[PDB]
């Protein structure tokens, strides 16, 4: 069966009480392709959570940004994967690049913060995704795929992940990714995933471009063969992140 | 004059809603000492930052347990101090003992963003504190001055600040910190502020006790001379929580 379509819109650190319900009256008022066609997740910050998935339509669903490592107890600031299913938090983002880079997060740090998200019941998006110096090295797919195996080690249910890869390398740098630079990388690591974990998985598991998406790449990046769908940044908050969500749509 | 008595408590990593709206109304219906002899902040994580805020009597404040080093942007997973307060929580944690250690904030980083609070206008509870190998070494003042000077560096006006001092040699180590240790602690810092910063910060600065803090100890901390209130840890979430606001109360 083809693999559903899949968009996440991740808020990042942004929002006011105003902004948000401002931003969850339009998703509530938003008409796009159905529940067969799409699945949308959105991901405010931490503060935001009750308000956004009290208020939000109940077809789409609610992510945290991160969260902790084990269970919970002394590690004052952070927020355990329990505490997020006691919200009614379905997904977490897991690994996002900020997160690694700024953060110092590892891979093996976002490799078992995945499984423990994973066994307390949430659904994840897996980040992973290569710097500019890493590409110009002709790295690409050994970080990508070191980056995978970590998570990939500990993980032996891939039902409820979804892999986002992050083009890290043409944010904020001056370079430019194209469609079919980002279904050579999909494709690449899901014929990783073939030989490293199984066929099933490889042929299963969603793998989204978390790059730059707007209106005139959506349908382009969208219809590439190994590409299923998006994490999308900053249009997020706007209107046009549903826009963005139609372009599942290929009558 | 004399410097209010401070009661903070560190919910930590811990809670769900249910466990929550508890902990709130025992707070609710607590009978404690006036406003004019101690100051209470309750520190819940950030997903129950709202609903405590909401629901707890208007004479204890609330604390964030971090934020962000700057203005809020690109970093996903954090909440920045312009985000508390759009949500009018007035207090924060910043450079806990557990971010330090487990989350690798250096002193710098946490001098940033107590600076950054501060803009925003947020109170700070600026958390310092040795280890045990840093005790054993005879490196006490030399860590505690070390971290405070890094704040003190970057903040002009500290009318805002309570510091912690924080015992983590004996935090699950097997030593127990006398309250004649904490004193001569934050004698020391004090002796440190008044030459580093000025005579006038060094008398009005609360400099609170972070260590194990229970009814066997609560009134002899209290009653030392640098000693100005508590920190508080897992009782915080806890009836006993309100017997330690009492210990405000010399009659
Ligand atoms: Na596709
Ligand atoms: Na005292």
């Amino acid at each position: 069966m083809a693999r559903k379509f899949f968009v996440g819109g991740n808020w990042k650190c942004n929002g006011t009480a105003e902004e948000v319900k401002k931003i969850v009256n339009t998703l509530n008022e938003a008409q796009v392709p159905s529940q067969d066609v799409v699945e949308v997740v959105v991901s405010p910050p931490y503060v935001f959570l009750p308000l956004v998935k009290s208020t939000l339509r109940s077809d789409f669903f609610v992510a945290a940004q991160n969260c902790w490592v084990k269970k919970g107890g002394a590690f004052t600031g952070e927020v355990s994967a329990e505490m997020l299913v006691n919200l009614d938090i379905p997904w977490v983002i897991l690994g996002h690049s900020e997160r690694r880079a700024i953060l110092n997060e590892s891979s093996e740090f976002v490799g078992d913060k995945v499984a423990y998200a994973l066994a307390q019941g949430l659904k994840v998006i897996a980040c992973v995704g290569e710097t500019l110096e890493e590409r110009e090295a002709g790295s690409t797919m050994d970080v990508v795929a070191a980056q995978t195996k970590a998570i990939a080690d500990r993980v032996t249910n891939w039902s409820n992940v979804v892999i986002a890869y992050e083009p890290v390398w043409a944010i904020g740098t001056g370079k430019v990714a194209s469609p079919a630079q980002a279904q050579e990388v999909h494709d690449e690591l899901r014929k990783w995933l073939a030989k490293n974990v199984s066929a099933d998985v490889a042929a299963t598991t969603r793998i989204i471009y978390g790059g730059s998406v707007n209106g005139g790449n959506d349908k382009e990046l969208g219809g590439q063969a190994d590409v299923d769908g998006f994490l999308v940044g900053g249009a997020s908050l706007k209107p046009e992140f549903i826009d963005i969500i139609k372009a599942a749509e290929v009558k």
